[PDB]
RNA sequence: UUU
C-alpha cells in the first residue's frame, strides 16, 4: 500500500533524527530536548522539518507510525516523542568510520549518496557542507558506516572502478 | 535544516 510505505517512512526518519549518529551531530534538536530535561519533545516540532513536510502534515498519523520502533516512545497521549534510551558519549571511533568522498555535481543530494553506498553497508550518516553566507556545495561528502569494516569496504571502491 |  502507499500508505504502508509513508508510515513505514515516517518510521525511517525518526528512527533517524533521534538515532544515535544525528543526534551526536545536530544541535538544535539536542537543545530541545536537554531544554525540557524530561526528554520528549512534541511531534508539532517534527512537523515544522523539511523532510517531514514531504510526508505528512498530520501528527496523529506520524503516532501511529512509531507504535513499532527500537528507539523513540510516546507516553499519554501520542504528542510527544523521547529517545527510549539514554544518549551519552560521542563515539570516537566515528572518524575510523565516517568516509571523505568527492562527488560529481549538483549536489547529487542524499538519495544518489545511499544507493551508491548502501552497496557496502549500513549507511548511518551522510554530509552534505554547505558554505555559510553564500549555501553553495563545497563539492565533497561524508558517509558514516556503521562497523569500521563497512567503512573499508567504501574506501575500497575508492580504488575500484 | 536530513535541524
Amino acid at each position: 500500500s502507499r500508505v504502508k510505505q509513508v508510515l513505514a517512512d515516517i518510521a525511517k526518519q525518526v528512527d533517524f533524527w533521534f538515532g544515535d549518529a544525528n543526534l551526536h551531530k545536530d544541535r538544535f534538536l539536542r537543545e530541545q530536548i536537554e531544554k525540557s530535561r524530561d526528554g520528549y519533545v512534541d511531534i508539532s516540532l517534527l512537523v515544522s522539518f523539511n523532510k517531514m513536510k514531504k510526508l505528512t502534515t498530520d501528527g496523529k498519523l506520524i503516532a501511529r507510525a512509531l507504535r513499532s520502533s527500537a528507539v523513540v516512545e510516546l507516553d499519554l497521549e501520542g504528542t510527544r516523542i523521547r529517545r527510549k534510551k539514554p544518549l551519552g558519549e560521542r563515539p570516537k571511533d566515528e572518524d575510523e568510520r565516517t568516509v571523505y568522498v568527492e562527488l560529481l555535481p549538483k549536489n547529487v543530494n542524499h538519495s544518489w549518496i545511499e544507493r551508491v553506498f548502501g552497496k557496502c553497508g549500513n549507511v548511518v550518516y551522510i554530509s552534505i557542507p554547505h558554505y555559510k553566507s553564500t549555501g553553495d556545495p563545497k563539492g565533497f561528502a561524508f558517509v558514516e558506516f556503521e562497523t569500521k569494516e563497512q567503512a573499508a569496504k567504501a574506501i575500497e571502491f575508492l580504488n575500484n572502478p
